[PDB]
């Protein structure tokens, strides 16, 4: 599991459950190509997006659909989504945990990178 | 204005207005001596807490009553308050303390400029 | 000033100065049309990106080049940039986008006022 | 494990390792009484601070010594520590995870509360 995403809800003090997200990888023509997608579990975590062999060097974008999450809770939020754009594995393979902390008008995204 | 505090509401996307806070300065016996207080304005800011000659070296604590802010909005928050504890004054400096409030989370940042 | 961006450096406790950013507006084909751009001032702020009559309904993206900011400080950051994507203008509103930068983390907040 | 603390370093993109913290509980005389203490592990986590039987209703304060952490990394930070002051278990027992995200001039503290 080289790429994992964890999402927290700062209004409820809970994991953010059933949050959809889409991962893209920049292709040779400099367009965003679909890579993987999934939804957070009851723990707010999404595992299994990719494998060590599949997650090669590249520039990746994770688009977390925070808007649909907030709307399902009855909240009309500011952002369309929470994004993470990063270069991966250019020093060799790493494990990436992306942590997103969500409020209706604010979010933070943090990476924990281990070798 | 050596010390300014700004408070934002991350639920509503607005300044957090009428947020009360007290500032204390740590005394030699390790007790917190009353120093300054006020509440945020319609812009979410609290200005005029102190003056340059009054604000000397020490450990200061800003205790922001975030619980009362959320209670007034009918949201049951996690924190009793937000406490920002820092050593101030290498000589005088200007300090802006920002607090970003959510019911179960808060962030605080300091800008120290000249 | 319908749209203002403020950027802070959480490592140094300072405004983030000379941070470049582009603003795009989503077009009908789902491509990002150039809209506005600039770089932050000595106060970390970027003002004057647009006018009320120009800033109409749409989905807007602010792409802040945080990577170049950290590279200039000799710190290898995580993010290529910070992207703030939001629907703007229920009629005109005033938008302040704040970004708080660390090498491996960023936070962004919006204040929408009248 | 009704109370767990997780600490992340936003400069290095790593768990914040060997961070000391002290937990206090407000006593009947309205003073802060020592409760528990410990240090974060290699994963940035501190477990085992208390037990379901020991962690009764009350007002608790966690003081995380972020200043000594940053100084050991050669950084002179703004805050003396990162604090969390909260009422616990007044609706019945809950499990509390306190997540702290650290930068030299900024920190955020978030609670995940489960039943
Ligand atoms: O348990 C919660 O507090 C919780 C809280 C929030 C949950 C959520 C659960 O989703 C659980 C799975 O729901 C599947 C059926 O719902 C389908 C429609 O989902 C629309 C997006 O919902 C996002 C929030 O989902
Ligand atoms: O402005 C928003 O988008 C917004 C967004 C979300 C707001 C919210 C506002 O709360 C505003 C004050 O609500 C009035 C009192 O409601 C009492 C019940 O509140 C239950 C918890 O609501 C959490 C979300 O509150
Ligand atoms: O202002 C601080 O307290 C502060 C605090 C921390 C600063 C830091 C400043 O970096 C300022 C610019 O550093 C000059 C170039 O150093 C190159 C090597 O940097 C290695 C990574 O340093 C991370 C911490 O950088
Ligand atoms: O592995 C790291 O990146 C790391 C990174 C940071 C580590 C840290 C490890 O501490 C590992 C345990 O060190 C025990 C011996 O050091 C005693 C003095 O510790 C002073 C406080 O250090 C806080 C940072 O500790």
């Amino acid at each position: 599991c080289p790429l994992m995403v964890k999402v927290l809800d700062a209004v409820r003090g809970s994991p953010a459950i059933n949050v959809a997200m889409h991962v893209f990888r920049k292709a040779a023509d400099d367009t965003w190509e679909p890579f993987a997608s999934g939804k957070t579990s009851e723990s707010g975590e999404l595992h299994g997006l990719t494998t060590e062999e599949e997650f090669v060097e590249g520039i990746y974008k994770v688009e977390i659909d925070t808007k649909s999450y907030w709307k399902a809770l009855g909240i009309s939020p500011f952002h369309e989504h929470a994004e993470v754009v990063f270069t991966a594995n250019d020093s060799g393979p790493r494990r990436y945990t992306i942590a997103a902390l969500l409020s209706p008008y604010s979010y933070s995204t943090t990476a924990v990178v281990t070798n």
